């Protein structure tokens, strides 16, 4: 079973940390990659209510399981705070123009 579902993608608790790691670290670093400049501030125009606090980044995760070092970041994000904690796993799949849905 997948403990997070976004469309079709199917991901495991493993590969969420993995990406968010990752993510953290360039954030650390004040690095970004790809045309998108991942990480970056991700404000929650959605307004999910996270359980953790602001502010937000996203991060992609990858469904072949590798970790995102450029090219083309897909639809689905791992959502981290500033304490390196994750918000939510969140997708534009089945979700109208560059809107966000959570991933089940
Ligand atoms: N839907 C959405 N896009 C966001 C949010 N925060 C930042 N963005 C960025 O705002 C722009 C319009 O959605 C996009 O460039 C998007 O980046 P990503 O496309 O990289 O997610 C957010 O909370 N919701
Ligand atoms: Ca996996």
């Amino acid at each position: 079973a997948c403990d997070y579902t976004c469309g079709s993608n199917c991901y495991s608790s493993s590969d969420s940390s993995t990406a968010q790691a990752a993510g953290y670290k360039l954030h650390e670093d004040g690095e970004t990659v790809g045309s998108n400049s991942y990480p970056h501030k991700y404000n929650n125009y959605e307004g999910f209510d996270f359980s953790v606090s602001s502010p937000y980044y996203e991060w992609p995760i990858l469904s072949s399981g590798d970790v995102y070092s450029g090219g083309s970041p897909g639809a689905d994000r791992v959502v981290f705070n500033e304490n390196n904690q994750l918000a939510g796993v969140i997708t534009h799949t089945g979700a109208s123009g560059n809107n966000f849905v959570e991933c089940t």
